[PDB]
């Protein structure tokens, strides 16, 4: 295929499973396509229109992990991917605010997108970089961070155990393979301690945030 | 015969709602409550027994708010009030670990209990952050804050199910307080309602529940 798609979690939370094209989600005929909702290049009456370029007023911009036909790959910060627009009965509405996953998780790639990601990290060392306080492990919330599996499931956010052999471990600590930065703007609130409503790949999560210290994530 | 009774939400939230001899809640024929499970000062094959004193091995001590027949009292610290005993089939099972509720709300009293929790408001002013329902934080704090209206009516809600009031003994929570990692999340009970516990490391948190 030369036929473009977000990561299907993306599509899913916002509530579509079935494509006539696009072959991360379930299969139907096209002729079923045009009375139930449905993932699509293509646009139909109900239907989330994925495209290469914008279509319409309100089509959605999402720098995030994506794949053309059966090849994920990573987002490029900074850089849109695809254009979402969500249509029903051959109308357009808007769609949500979000974070977007990096496709990191399931290209197995631990590695830091840009330098710029790397920085960043060093700068918000508790939140990202995983560290080591008595017998548990906090901060490894980040594909990149340190006390982490083999092996992570590729969710919004996945829940895994971390470990140091020997010395610590913590079960259940959520890991985001988010480009870091899109955090940014949530790390200045008036209170020290705030928490917001956010989305990653459409799925509502709540982000926690202690000023200048932490910040962690759930759903 | 001494009608000591807990605050009737620890009895409901444990899944206790009928009781022969006990006024907090809905009257059952004595006859009936052998069939039933029941709240009561006597055993039967499935109750949650209320004493003064301990019954078995498997009784749970509570250090809270509680009740004489109709008259409500409020928790002395470091004493227990009652003693639960959670009969089924006839064989008592363990309880789990809970913090109580001190029945100041009911009493109208914004007082504190003794001078170890008036040093721990002062050490920690403002440990309450809020409650999360969902995803929006709304405004908690304790009985006895300074910011709280001198009218409580309940159109604001205590920690229990049937501006959010927590009317337990602070000094309760400070196992949770002083976490090892920046963050924690910890699972606990408040008159036996399930909540969640969201700390950070400098002693402040949020209730959830």
């Amino acid at each position: 295929s030369n036929k473009i798609s977000c990561l299907p979690r993306v599509a899913q939370n916002l509530g579509y499973h079935y494509s006539p094209d696009l072959p991360g989600f379930c299969p139907i005929p096209k002729e079923l396509a045009e009375h139930w909702p449905v993932v699509s290049n293509d646009r139909y009456p109900n239907c989330l229109q994925i495209t290469l370029q914008q279509v319409c007023e309100l089509s959605k911009p999402c720098s995030a992990g994506y794949m053309v036909g059966q090849s994920v790959f990573v987002q490029t910060p900074g850089v849109t991917s695809y254009w979402l627009t969500e249509w029903v009965d051959g109308k357009a509405r808007a769609l949500p605010d979000s974070l977007f996953s990096s496709g990191r998780f399931e290209t197995n790639s631990r590695a830091f997108l840009d330098e710029a990601e790397e920085k960043f990290a060093a700068a918000h060392p508790h939140a990202c970089l995983g560290e080591i306080n008595k017998s548990t492990v906090g901060g490894s919330h980040f594909i990149f961070s340190q006390y982490l599996p083999p092996l992570l499931p590729a969710d919004a956010v996945a829940l895994v155990g971390a470990s140091l052999a020997g010395k610590a471990a913590a079960a259940a600590c959520s890991v985001v393979d988010v480009y870091a930065p899109s955090f940014e703007p949530y790390l200045h609130p008036e209170t020290l301690s705030r928490v917001y409503k956010i989305m990653i790949d459409f799925k509502p999560c709540r982000l926690m945030v202690w000023r200048n210290a932490t910040f962690y994530v759930q759903e």
